[PDB]
């Protein structure tokens, strides 16, 4: 079932690359069809959720994704109390791993990979979809220096989750709206250039408090644009955020910040990203002469 059929059997374990609560990925290696010897990411998870007396696989949200900058669902198939989901297979890293080294990054690197953020998370609320958890964990890297959301905070518009990227409604727990996912926007890239969380206090309780009432001293290195976009973005009424108004996401696209972004070079990919990851492959691992 899923997006195309298909059986463990058409499948090579090759490592397991984590674990957690939700469930366990590995590594894995198509051996039949037109796509042999492609790697991908199964994710595998225990079924656990259930409503209306049947087992509800809310990783059916996958389907109608599709778009450059997200995984995208290629299989999927449960067996024996298991639901197995193959993904993108991303060897990049994080884009946390990299912020832990580089610390901050170039005001045109952050343009870049918000940009195609932005194209993300716009497609994704076209499909009635929120991004819960928006942390730099979950936006992972291609080996070429393209972004891709990975699906673990995908959730229907119709608690839990890292405070500091959460916004101040979804603290009172008044709905996750879309409006919120511009505030983790907003505060990704607060992030990216100051290599540090706009919000935090001594624990998760004065974290949150200070989401809700502290107000928020502008760093004076970031240009007037990246300023203009933050304090934008920053606005503890929803309907007053950028990207929650008639226009959506073009409000964010026609912004002083994004004044160089040429979105269908981006899109298209066209557009060179500014740092080139490293990878497991032999090629970026070995010596030479
Ligand atoms: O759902 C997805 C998934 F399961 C995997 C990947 C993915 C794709 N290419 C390379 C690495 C990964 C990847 C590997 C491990 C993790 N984690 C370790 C265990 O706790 C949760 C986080 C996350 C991502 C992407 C997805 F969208």
């Amino acid at each position: 079932e899923g997006h195309e059929k298909a059986d463990p059997s058409q499948f090579e374990l090759l490592k397991v690359l984590g674990q957690g609560s939700f469930g366990k990925v590995f590594l894995v290696k198509k051996i039949s069809g037109s796509d042999a010897r492609q790697l991908y990411a199964m994710k595998v998870l225990k079924k656990k959720v259930r409503d209306r007396v049947r087992t509800k696989m809310e990783r059916d949200i996958l389907v109608e994704v599709n778009h450059p900058f997200i995984v995208k669902l290629h299989y999927a198939f449960q067996t024996e109390g298991k639901l197995y989901l193959i993904l993108d297979f991303l060897r990049g890293g994080d884009l946390f791993t990299r912020l832990s080294k580089e610390v901050m990054f170039t005001e045109e690197d952050v343009k870049f990979y918000l940009a195609e953020l932005a194209l993300a998370l716009d497609h994704l609320h076209s499909l009635g979809i929120i991004y819960r958890d928006l942390k730099p964990e979950n936006i992972l890297l291609d080996e070429e220096g393209h972004i891709k959301l990975t699906d673990f905070g995908l959730s229907k518009e119709s608690f839990c989750g890292t405070v500091e990227y959460m916004a101040p409604e979804v603290v009172n727990r008044r709905g996750h709206t879309q409006s919120a996912d511009w505030w983790s926007f907003g505060v990704l890239m607060f992030e990216m250039l100051t290599g540090t969380l706009p919000f935090q206090g001594k624990d998760r309780k004065e974290t949150m408090t200070m989401i809700l009432k502290a107000k928020l001293g502008m760093p004076q290195f970031l240009s007037p644009e990246a300023q203009s976009l933050l304090r934008m973005l920053f606005k503890r009424n929803p309907a007053n955020r950028l990207g929650a108004g008639p226009d959506g996401v073009e409000e964010i696209k026609r912004h002083s910040f994004f004044s160089t972004i040429d979105w269908n070079k981006l899109y298209r990919r066209e557009i060179h990203p500014p740092f080139k990851p490293a990878t497991g492959r032999p090629e970026d691992t070995f010596y030479f002469d």
